[PDB]
């Protein structure tokens, strides 16, 4: 229940004209308002005196204290809750699992099944808190269409779960256009709104990026819009605390395997997991750098039940 | 009946300026206008304010759900009709057939009949819904000039049909430059929306590319190129929602068989059934991943009147 | 024990108006009240004859013997009091440690761990004079996010000290927007003044301004603005004599790694050490220009208990 229920502010001339800045493309949460800059308050037709300062003052989310509390986050940190890989190994390499309120990655080359393997924790999202789960419903917003309800469906037997139930609890996107990636993000805030969403695939994320753009050294802006793109993402982080986790593609390096592909802005914080695919239906998956563990790596297999443990 | 009728809409600017957008280059179906990113949409001659707004909005095909409709995929996806192999084992490995609405390859090696095997079921994809078949006119559309429809005609005489009438309904191209392929597709899109155009061969769609091209390293831009021709199938998949079944070439690895011809581009969508030819007449064809199943294997042999069961 | 207690001044005027002149946003320390320009004097509600002199006479922190003091520095200079690396070979090529009354900067890489190796040295910090602390309490001030405060209770175990006290004695800002960044500062300097806070990690300072904001080329004013915040840091450096470590993103140069991230504004006395991620677990680190020793390199690794070194 981390937003405070968007527009919460009272006043702060909140009559109509603050109300049509939320009902504006601007975030409509507490953290929204609060967290956005005055080039953004002052970016849509509003009064950028009198707007930003009572907007800003107002929210007093706090926000203002930042340099404060120290090692509280400790007592906070702890109670952050990290979601189930389903391989007992995998959630060892995880030391914890994949977490909410980080934007993190996987590194995946060709029939490594990543594809597969992200769609697979979507359903663990729908468990409760102490089966590892997140109790919440979840966006797998995929844009080379590699959906398989079929493969979810799987998943639901495994982990004792009602298939119906299940498969209604997560919901899911195609969207082609490199602008419209950016566009679909915006109603997900929406969406975000109206009840616990918990967990969330973008898939991959970089494939629409890959092409339909990148003609050759246009690409200064490329990397630009990327940029726009990854922010609000972690905007939407911090708005209602949702896990991201958005799949890559390496692109080779022919000076073997790849850098995760489009290089640069994928920025230090986002945690990236590697998968790299192996002897018979076994894939090995080693976590390049996050905080989590300064490195480490360790396999696991796809089963007809999920991406699983060693065990034949 | 897919495509809301090229340009459906009756307005938001569709005075000859509009129909001249759609009368050009750019995709004329409901879908092709829609999906298209604003880059696109300012590609070519039109005012970018008032012309991207209007026609972006005015689709409303929604696309704007898009992370919408929750397990509504499932009431969906098992609607989709997915086309016949003609060996039984063939069948059973692909488990339901070849399918419309992806972009499926058969990372194919030298004397493998592969070229034999796709040009069969240009065949099948003439039977009706009941008999496995697509009820649709077909493009196969061969680089390599892979074509004989006296093979074709022997088919007919195995599934009891027309002879005349079934060479009438699938239709074919030798096509030699890199870019006369890009071009080919672009009236594909064309000739898709006059009638209902069911499933594709492109045949070998790498091979053109393998050479008058990739002279040694000067292959960033040929891996670039690639992408566009393959994002632009991808766009006529969802347009009429066609089969695509796409042949590689394998090429060898010195440090046996092959990785499929040209590497990394080759995205995760895309299903890959590859042929491996055997003992005698026999031929074995063994799925590498896909979603389908997560991985497995099958022979069968190539027979007179088409590729068939295992049986002498 | 710097600053001469915010309002040291009795008098010239500190009769309510010169209290709420302080008691603005302006700076309140005895340095700021006489590191100020006129401008900014005349920047708020104050009386521009009357108030410049008074304020500006009064000081006499001297401030104006300025060119004065004839290698007398020498005799201060040395006592300035200089942090530790944590590798005797780190310390060994920084000769000295990173140093107060500096603002020092790291030129990072992606994976490269310089979120990792900056928040260790907020522990070093804490330690007495004598083990190379600099005892006192510490901002680190995150934009990423990237904080660990798990990873910097293990830094407690390797330098013995005591873990709760530890965490209370340095604290943490997440702060989004590009104007949150200078509003911060701002009360930093409040909090400044309030007791000896001793070493800073802002991380990174750049991060945040990457993006939002930096659309294209109405960059001049970016730059402006960097510049404004920039100086407060110096300004920042003066008044309480604090470690300014602030963390860059090196941005791809594509005509290989890359100049520090935003280009120009960057200033000569920000001396920096950029990191570049080597053979294994090791990591490499090499001084780019500052006064020190005009350049020189040397590897060490990250360790699960802090950056260290070169020993297995």
């Amino acid at each position: 229940f981390g937003p405070q229920p968007i527009s919460r502010l009272e006043q702060c001339g909140i009559n109509a004209n603050d109300v049509k800045k939320l009902e504006e493309a601007g975030f409509h949460t507490v953290e929204a308002v609060a967290y956005a800059p005055k080039k953004e308050l002052i970016n849509i037709k509003g009064i950028s005196e009198a707007k930003a300062d009572k907007i800003l003052a107002e929210a007093a989310k706090l926000v203002p204290m930042g340099f404060t509390t120290a090692t509280e986050f400790h007592q906070r940190r702890s109670e952050i809750i990290q979601i189930t890989t389903g391989s007992k190994e995998l959630d060892k390499l995880l030391q914890g699992g994949i977490e909410t309120g980080s934007i993190t990655e996987m590194f995946g080359e060709f029939r490594t099944g990543k594809t597969q393997i992200c769609h697979t924790l979507a359903v663990t999202c729908q468990l409760p808190i102490d089966r590892g789960g997140g109790e919440g419903k979840a966006m797998y917003i995929d844009t080379e269409g590699t959906f398989r309800p079929e493969r979810l469906l799987a998943v639901a037997e495994r982990y004792g779960l009602s298939g119906s139930d299940v498969l209604d609890n997560v919901a899911y996107a195609r969207a082609f256009n490199t602008d419209h990636q950016t566009q679909l993000l915006y109603q997900a805030s929406a969406m975000m709104v109206e009840s616990r969403y918990a967990l969330l695939i973008v898939d991959s994320a970089t494939a629409l990026y890959r092409t339909d753009y990148s003609g050759r050294g246009e690409l200064s802006a490329r990397q630009m819009h990327l940029a726009r793109f990854l922010r609000m993402l972690l905007r939407l982080a911090d708005e209602f605390g949702v896990a991201v986790v958005i799949t890559n593609q390496v692109v080779a390096q022919v000076d073997p395997k790849k850098p995760i592909g489009g290089n640069i802005i994928a920025h230090a914080s986002t945690t990236r997991l590697y998968l790299r695919k192996g002897r018979g239906e076994t894939r090995i998956c080693k976590i390049y750098d996050s905080p989590c563990l300064p490195e480490a790596e360790a396999m696991f297999a796809i089963n007809a039940d999920g991406v699983g443990d060693a065990k034949d």
